[PDB]
């Protein structure tokens, strides 16, 4: 039972995330990993609970969050799945830090309370 002031904070992280402004390094975040059309077909070897952003903002928009301890975690495990699966080093990989250091600075305006 999220209330307004945490939802609106969260779609607006999620909103930025997204954004076009971040096209170069966040376009493998947006959508759920296809393992055969992305001819990583051992993705679900690494990876048990996938998350992309339009799925944190489909669960959002759905009030499926309870409060914004669970919103982190479900976009922080959109970079634990990168890292996962994707070495060091790699562009992917790097891209999923750039993106994780938005993400770092947008997260810490959050309200002290997730209202109900």
């Amino acid at each position: 039972a999220m209330g307004q002031r945490a939802m609106k904070f969260c779609q607006g992280v999620v909103r930025e995330l997204m954004s076009k402004k971040y096209a170069s390094f966040n376009y493998p975040f947006l959508e759920p990993v296809d393992p055969v059309a992305l001819n990583c077909p051992t993705y679900f070897d690494y990876v048990k609970e996938p998350m992309d952003l339009g799925t944190v903002s489909k669960k959002l928009s759905n009030w499926e969050y309870e409060n914004l301890d669970q919103a982190e975690h479900d976009i922080r495990l959109i970079f634990q799945n990168c890292y996962a699966f994707n070495p060091d080093g790699t562009i992917v990989n790097m891209m999923g830090h750039r993106l994780e250091d938005i993400f770092n600075t947008k997260w810490a305006d959050r309200p002290l309370y997730s209202d109900v």
